[PDB]
C-alpha cells in the first residue's frame, strides 16, 4: 500500500516581484481568511502551497530538520529581472536540493523582455529548459491571471518525477507550520501532516509539547473529522504553543508522550553546547568536510573581489565553497542558513541585528567581523591548514546610539547619545555605523556630557558625543569603540 500523497510548493523571489499575488491569485481564482496553507486540485492531481513568502521561512523551518517543501518556484518581473535577492534565494534553495521552477510575472508591460532574465539566470545553474534543462520556464501573471494553468501544469510535472511516496493509512506524521496563542481555545498549531492520517481523537506528541487533538479546523475554517496524507489542518490540545519546525506524531499514551519529551528537551540541551566549541573556525580542522561560509559585504564590488580570492582554495585537506554572500547587515534568515548548513559567519563591514544575535547566541555557531579584506583570506587559509586558533585584532568594548543631533554652525558636530552597551573614553579609535553598515573609522574630537569632558561614560548614561573631521551623522546611527589588541 502506497500512493502519490501531494507536491508542495514555496515561492520565492525578490521583493515587490509578485509573491503575494502570485499567491492569492491562485487561491481566489481555484475555488476570506488565513492559517498558513492551503492546497488547491487540478484535473492531474491536487498540490498544495505554503502561503507566505520564502527565503526567510523556508530555512527557519528547516534548520530544526524538517523539511515540509519539495518544490520551489522563483518569480523574477519581466521588467528587471534578477536582483541581488534572488541569487539569495537560489543559494537558499540550492543548499537543500530542491527542484526550482522559474514563472516570470510581469509580462503584461511594455517593457517586459524575459531573454534577459532567460540567460542571466542561466549563469546561475538554473538554465533552462530549452538549451540545456533543469527547470522550467513558464510566463505568468498574477494581476491579469494568464499563463497560470501553464505553471500549476508545470509544477505538477517537476513533482511527478520525484519520490511522491505515502501511505495513508498508518499513524499520522507530519510537521508544524505557525503557531499562535488565543484567549479562546488556548495554543494553536497549523500541522502539515505528511505521512498516514490524524483523524480526531489520536494522542499527539509535537515536539516537547503533548496532548490531543480535541478540535480541528481545516484551510477554509470548517471543522473536519479526518485529515488526508497532506491536507493541513489546525488542531486544538497541546500543553504549549509549539516551535515552528517541529514533528507531530501519534503516539500510544501519555506517558510515554511525556518521557519522549523529557528526552526530547534532554537532547536539546546536550546538543547546543557542543557547536559552541565543535563550531569555531579554529576548531574545524581538527574535528574533507568540505568547509562552509557565509559572507556579508558592505559594497558589491567588495563581494565580488573576496569571491574572486576565494575561489582557489582547498586542494585535498578541507575544501572551501562559499554557500551565501549578500549585501546588508547579518539578517537572521543569513544565520538560519548557516546553521542549517553548518556553516560559518563572516562579516565584511557589518553588524549583526538583534534576531541574529539571539540565533547566534542560541546555536552558539562562530561569528566573526573582520576590516580589511586579506586578513579574510589569511585567516581562512590559516584555518584550512590548521596552525593558530586565537582571538585578538580588535574587541569591542561599548557601543552608544545616538538620540538627536544639535550641530552648531561653530565648525562642530555635537551630537547627543545615550550608552547602550559597554563604556565609552577618549583615546580609543571610534567606528560610525549606519543601518549595520560602517560608513566612517576615525577617532573623536569631544566626549563631554554638558561641558564637564569626562572622558568615560558609564553604560546608561546620556551625553555628547563629536567626531573629528567628519558630519553628516545622522539620527538613528551608531558608535563602536574598539582597540587594536597587539
Ligand atoms: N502589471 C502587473 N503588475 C503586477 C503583477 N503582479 C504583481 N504586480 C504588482 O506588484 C504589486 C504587489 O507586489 P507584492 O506581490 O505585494 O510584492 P511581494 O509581496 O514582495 O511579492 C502590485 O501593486 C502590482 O501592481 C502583474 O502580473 N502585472
Amino acid at each position: 500500500e502506497a500512493v502519490t500523497r501531494a507536491p508542495v510548493v514555496t515561492v520565492m523571489g525578490h521583493v515587490d516581484h509578485g509573491k503575494t499575488s502570485l499567491l492569492d491569485y491562485i487561491r481566489r481564482a481555484k475555488v476570506t481568511q488565513h492559517i498558513g496553507a492551503y492546497h488547491v486540485e487540478t484535473e492531474r492531481g491536487m498540490v498544495t502551497f505554503l502561503d507566505t513568502p520564502g527565503h526567510a521561512a523556508f530555512t527557519a523551518m528547516r534548520a530544526r530538520g524538517a523539511q515540509a517543501t519539495d518544490i520551489v518556484i522563483l518569480v523574477v518581473a519581466a521588467d528587471d529581472g534578477v536582483m541581488p535577492q534572488t541569487q539569495e534565494a537560489v543559494q537558499h534553495a540550492k543548499a537543500a536540493g530542491v527542484p526550482i521552477v522559474v514563472a516570470v510575472n510581469k509580462i503584461d508591460k511594455p517593457e517586459a523582455n524575459p531573454d534577459n532574465i532567460k540567460n542571466g539566470l542561466a549563469a546561475l545553474d538554473v538554465i533552462p529548459e530549452e538549451w540545456g534543462g533543469d527547470a522550467p520556464f513558464v510566463p505568468v501573471s498574477a494581476k491579469l491571471g494568464t499563463g497560470v494553468d501553464e505553471l500549476l501544469e508545470a509544477v505538477l510535472l517537476q513533482a511527478e518525477v520525484l519520490e511522491l511516496k505515502a501511505t495513508p493509512s498508518a499513524p499520522g506524521r507530519g510537521v508544524v507550520v505557525e503557531s499562535r496563542l488565543d484567549k479562546g481555545r488556548g495554543p494553536v498549531a497549523t500541522v502539515l501532516v505528511q505521512d498516514g492520517t490524524l483523524r480526531q481523537g489520536d494522542m499527539v506528541l509535537v515536539g516537547i509539547n503533548y496532548g490531543r487533538v480535541r478540535a480541528m479546523l481545516d484551510e477554509n475554517g470548517k471543522p473536519i473529522k479526518e485529515a488526508g496524507p497532506s491536507i493541513p489542518v489546525e488542531i486544538l490540545g497541546l500543553d504549549g504553543t509549539p516551535d515552528a519546525g517541529d514533528e507531530m506524531t501519534v503516539v500510544a499514551d501519555e506517558k510515554k508522550a511525556r518521557e519522549v519529551a523529557l528526552f526530547r528537551q534532554g537532547k536539546f540541551r546536550e546538543v547546543k553546547l557542543a557547536r559552541a566549541h565543535a563550531g569555531k573556525l579554529e576548531n574545524i580542522f581538527e574535528n574533507k568536510k568540505t568547509l562552509n561560509i557565509v559572507l556579508k559585504a558592505d559594497v558589491r564590488g567588495s563581494l565580488e573581489a573576496l569571491q574572486g580570492s576565494l575561489s582557489g582554495l582547498g586542494n585535498d585537506e578541507v575544501q572551501v565553497r562559499v554557500v551565501g554572500g549578500g549585501v546588508g547587515g547579518i539578517t537572521e534568515s543569513d544565520a538560519n542558513l548557516a546553521l542549517a548548513s553548518n556553516a560559518v559567519l563572516f562579516g565584511f563591514n557589518v553588524r549583526a541585528d538583534a534576531g541574529a544575535r539571539k540565533i547566534v547566541e542560541a546555536e552558539g555557531l562562530d561569528m566573526r567581523y573582520y576590516n580589511v579584506i586579506y586578513d579574510i583570506i589569511e585567516d581562512v587559509k590559516k584555518a584550512l591548514t590548521g596552525m593558530l586558533g586565537s582571538d585578538l585584532r580588535e574587541n569591542i568594548l561599548g557601543i552608544a546610539e545616538v538620540r538627536d543631533v544639535f550641530r552648531s554652525p561653530k565648525f562642530g558636530a555635537i551630537a547627543g547619545c545615550m550608552v547602550t552597551e559597554g563604556m565609552v573614553h577618549r583615546n580609543r579609535p571610534i567606528r560610525v555605523l549606519r543601518d549595520d553598515v560602517v560608513i566612517f573609522e576615525g577617532e573623536l574630537e569631544s566626549l563631554r556630557r554638558f561641558k564637564d569632558d569626562v572622558a568615560e561614560v558609564r553604560a546608561g548614561m546620556e551625553c555628547g558625543i563629536g567626531v573629528k573631521s567628519y558630519n553628516d551623522v545622522k539620527v538613528g546611527d551608531k558608535i563602536e569603540v574598539f582597540e587594536k589588541v597587539e
